[PDB]
RNA sequence: UGUCAAAUG
């Protein structure tokens, strides 16, 4: 069995859309453009639009497009974008086929990848964002070309609507967070990326409080808390303007006590002062959260924060985060006995007694 | 005692 039975049997899909017969043509389908074989084997591939597409679409001949694609030159790349660009959209969607996608995401000449990206616009991306693979090759996309390719992307999530569909879904909150990651890094001297990391942040911050309450976009709520110091003024912003004055009702959701978790662990010491004052100063807000099955996690949060604070530099800090663990301290000694009955209550107990 | 946490042979 050789590559030249392939072509003069006329069988290029047979084999490709067979498991040991497309494994055969990655392995020997040669490397060099010019070479005989390798020519008349794209044109096998690429004479039938349609032909193309399935075998794109064929779980099997899927790794042998892909493998078509690591050896491509310009050329081959001109005809294999123009024949994706076709059905892009639903190629997208398809389990093998968004491989392809992804793979020539990666493999093509940016012009080519950028003709792909901006095609894109025009669909639904919504329903491309919160794809099982669609979302996928959106990731790939934003992670791969210049933000030239995808701006589009900004705008489109800069609507507040879009921004929540997507980010409130299980697939699409990776592609928000996607985004937001690869405008948050860098630097750059005007700036263009921090501009355009605005518009996508407004939206985030405006809808925070629910954003935080959902079963998937308070991961991406999260990040941007335990970011650091490429989203610190957002982190600041989201704990001033959101969390602050609903410290103690989000402290006792299943979802948002882990953004009130991760604001006392990262928040700067202006803001965790904040934090503390509100829940000490408004049965109190303290004992609520002790026996709350939420909002303890976040009183273990509030004894870590002040323990490793304790050992600040400020001393003048330092020595208010003693303050305030003494004062779960004595909380906690008080409602010792009716908080032991619980693995709640003994966690926090155990946490206190490994020091004092 | 707390989270549905990402698609191919």
């Amino acid at each position: 069995v050789t590559l030249q039975d392939v072509l003069a049997n006329d069988a290029l899909v047979e084999f490709a859309t067979d498991k040991n017969g497309c494994r055969f043509l990655q392995e020997h389908y040669p490397t060099e453009n010019d070479n005989d074989v390798h020519q008349k084997l794209f044109r096998k591939l690429v004479e039938d639009r349609a032909i193309f597409l399935s075998l794109c679409s064929n779980m099997f001949g899927n790794f042998f497009v892909q493998r078509v694609l690591e050896c491509s030159n310009t050329e081959e790349q001109e005809i294999l974008t123009e024949h994706l660009a076709t059905d892009l959209y639903n190629l997208c969607l398809d389990k093998s086929a968004c491989r392809v996608i992804q793979l020539a995401i990666q493999k093509l000449d940016v012009h080519l990848a950028t003709r792909l990206s901006l095609e894109l616009r025009d669909t639904h991306l919504v329903r491309l964002s919160i794809d099982q693979n669609g979302n996928h090759v959106i990731q790939k996309i934003v992670k791969t070309l210049p933000v030239s390719s995808w701006t589009f992307l900004v705008d489109f999530f800069a609507d507040d609507d879009n921004l929540i569909h997507v980010c409130q879904d299980k697939y699409g909150c990776r592609v928000i967070q996607s985004t937001v990651e690869t405008l948050s890094t860098d630097a750059q001297c005007y700036q263009h990326r921090v501009i355009l990391l605005r518009s996508l942040m407004a939206g985030v911050t405006r809808n925070c409080t629910q954003l935080a309450s959902n079963e998937f976009a308070n991961y991406v709520v999260q990040h941007v808390i335990k970011c650091g110091d490429a989203l610190a003024v957002y982190r600041d912003i989201i704990i001033e303007q959101c969390l602050l004055q609903n410290l103690l009702s989000m402290s006792q959701e299943k979802y948002a006590s882990h953004v009130v978790e991760v604001a006392f662990e990262c928040a700067p010491y202006r803001l965790v002062a904040e934090m503390m004052n509100e829940i000490f100063e408004g049965r109190d807000a303290l004992d609520i959260l002790l026996f709350h099955q939420y909002g303890n996690y976040v009183v273990q949060q509030m004894i870590q924060t002040c323990v490793l604070g304790q050992n600040a530099r400020d001393q003048k800090q330092s020595e208010m985060y003693g303050m305030w663990l003494e004062k779960i301290h004595g909380r906690v000694m008080r409602n010792a006995h009716r908080l032991e009955r619980f693995s709640s209550g003994k966690k926090i107990i155990e946490a206190l007694q490994s020091m004092s």
